This record gives structure tokens, sequence and C-alpha cells, in this order.
């Protein structure tokens, strides 16, 4: 009925465990599914190693976006082995039965699965520091002028562990990514990790990934998302609870500024007033990250009192770096090279 019987009604390849492709790949199991298509675990019989295969939907719009993804991955390969790693390596791409397939190295589970393994108690600040250092190094690689790649969907699920017993991680899935001079989407990033400039409908650059990283790092240590908005208005309001009203010079140039805020006659911006006798959000900037992290009270849940790398000085350094990553202004938000110089690391 669809693609000579190889596709379902949603342009997806019907995965059958054990099938052999091109006398090379033995499909093992379904790993996951997304809007792009599916991801399967497979054994490369020629190279004798496990691989992950992204099976793109047999539909032109998804094929074309994956062709951009392949070009970006290949651009990173011309620099690869010669620059910051911490990025999932594209091993091969090919067409198979009207599906574009992307072969990657097979890694372990993602950082959200790690959080779930701890029952969302969070991981230590020492492990968070290691994750932060590797991700800042990976963002520095993307910031290479010839690359200038914006990932556009950084989240715990898109950061994979190399080995479930080690701290090595890699960024995965550049299916929504773009170069700085080639921006085509505006509804980008997962909502919890969406930058203010994207929420405000402003032009964005590579700084949006650094905003996502700040949200990710706090969640990794606390076990819970920092800004868990159910919609765009709720997301902006949860950001304002912690960070306050964005600067006026930003809101004055934001096309969607009045979707969340109001400009009083004095030129000062305020939040749009909620309705009737409904409970208000915390006043702007009163949900202090200082207390979300438990800087003076033994960390999240008080579980870190006396733990090495969890001194008050350590939490003050971590809080400072996060606030630099959560700068409202994308032109002054901390950049990957200078995040790596932060005293949180050395
Ligand atoms: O080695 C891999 C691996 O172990 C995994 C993987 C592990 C653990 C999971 O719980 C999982 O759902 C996927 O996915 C991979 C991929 O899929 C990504 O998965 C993410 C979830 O983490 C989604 O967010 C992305 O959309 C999706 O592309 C790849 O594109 C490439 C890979 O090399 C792997």
């Amino acid at each position: 009925v669809y693609n000579d019987g190889y596709d379902d009604d949603n342009y997806d390849y019907i995965v059958k465990n054990g099938e052999k492709w091109m006398d090379r790949y033995e499909i093992d199991s379904l790993i996951g599914k997304g809007s792009f298509g599916q991801v399967v675990k497979a054994y490369d019989r020629v190279e004798q190693e496990w691989v992950a295969i992204k099976i793109i939907k047999n539909k032109k719009a998804f094929l074309n976006q994956a062709q951009i993804e392949v070009r970006l991955l290949e651009l990173m390969n011309k620099h690869d082995t010669e620059m910051k790693y911490y990025i999932v390596h594209l091993k091969r791409h090919f067409m198979f039965r009207n599906h574009l397939c992307l072969v990657f190295e097979m890694l372990s589970y993602n950082l959200y699965d790690l959080l779930r393994n701890t029952n969302f108690r969070g991981v230590s600040l020492n492990l968070t520091r290691k994750f932060a250092q590797q991700m800042c190094t990976a963002l520095l690689f993307l910031a290479t002028p010839e690359l200038s790649i914006i990932h556009c969907d950084l989240k715990p699920e898109n950061i994979l562990l190399c080995n479930p017993k080690r701290s090595a991680i890699k960024i995965v899935d550049f299916g929504s990514s773009c170069q700085l001079g080639q921006r085509i989407y505006q509804y980008i990033q997962s909502r919890f990790y969406r930058s203010p400039e994207v929420l405000l409908g402003m032009p964005y650059d590579l700084a949006i990934d650094m905003w996502s990283l700040g949200c990710i790092l706090v969640e990794m240590h606390t076990g819970e998302p920092l800004f868990s908005g159910a919609n765009e208005v709720d997301q902006m309001n949860k950001i304002v609870e912690v960070l306050g009203i964005p600067p006026a010079h930003i809101l004055d140039q934001a096309p969607k500024a009045r979707k969340f805020f109001e400009k009083l006659p004095d030129g000062t911006w305020n939040l749009k007033k909620t309705k009737d006798g409904k409970r208000e959000y915390k006043p702007p900037g009163t949900r202090k990250l200082h207390n979300i992290l438990g800087v003076e009270t033994g960390g999240p849940g008080g579980r870190r009192a006396g733990e090495s790398g969890h001194t008050v000085a350590d939490y003050l350094k971590f809080k400072d770096l996060i606030l630099r990553m959560l700068d409202y202004d994308p032109k002054t938000r901390i950049q990957p090279y200078y995040a790596l110089q932060h005293s949180f690391f050395k």
C-alpha cells in the first residue's frame, strides 16, 4: 500500500528486527521515534561494531531537512579529529528503499535516563561540572567560524553517555540545527530549554544553545527542570520568576514582547496582569537560584552537606556561571571559550 509495503501510513519504515541491509547492517531493535522518523540499533557486520541508524521519513520535507543535517555533520567531519569532540559522529549516510539513513556511533542512554535512574534526586555537582566542561567544549567547536552551527534543540535527551559507568558525553541529533547564516525556523528548542530571544520572536544566534545548557546543568543537579512551562506564556513567566523583567533595550526590539509584557507610559516594562483572584506568579526575580541550588543549605534537598566539591564557595561559583549562561542579552551571555575559563572549572 505504501512504498511497496515497506512503509506504514506515516511515511515511516516498518522496522523488523533481524533484517539485513546491503549485506552489512543487521537491524536489532527500535531505539526511538520522533517527528523526523525513527532510530534503530543495528550491527555493522563489515566493521564489526554496533551503530545507531536514523531512518528519516519517506517524505520530501523530512528528507530535505535531513539533507541539511547530513551537510552539517559532514562539515563538522572536515574539522573533526582536529577540534573539540563531544559531538556524536556521523559514520555514514545512504538511501535505502526511499529512506535517507544516517549511521552514528552507538552510545549509551541520555542524561534524562540518568536522572530517572536516580529517581530525580539529581547527580552530584562534581559530575555536573564534568558534563558542563564537555558541553562548553562542544559548544566552542560549533562556534568555530567556518561552522557557526546552532544545535537548536539542546536538552538532557540529546546528550548521550558514552558508557553508563563513565562521565564522557556527546551531543546528539542535529536534525533541527542550522548555520548562523541559514536560519529557517522560528519555533525551535524544546520549551523548557527555549531561550528568551526565541520566545520573544527575535533573531537568534549560537547563544541560544548556551541558554539551554544553563537550564540543563541546573536540572542535572536538582533533578527537576528549572523552567517547566506548560506553554509559551507560562514558560516566560517561570523565567521571570527567577531572572526578573528582561532589559528594556531588548523588549523594545522584541516583536512578541507584548505577548508577555506591558510598557507603562514611563517607558518601563511590566508583566501583563493575571486575571481575577487567581494566584500570581512569584514577583519578578524573587525565585532566587541561590535557593533553588541550596547554596547555603547543603545543596538540593540538603543532601550535599560536607560533600567535596559542594562547598558554599563551589555553589557560589556554579550559581555565577549559570547566571552568566542565563543572561537575557544574547550579545553579553557567556560564550563557550569564557565559560571554560570560569572559576567553576579551574
Ligand atoms: O547512540 C545513540 C543512542 O544510544 C540513542 C538512544 C539512547 C538512549 C535512549 O533512551 C534513546 O531514546 C536513544 O539514540 C541515538 C540517536 O537517537 C536520538 O535519541 C535521542 C534520545 O536520547 C533523541 O532525543 C534524538 O531525537 C534521537 O535522534 C541518534 O540520532 C544517534 C545515536 O547515535 C543514538
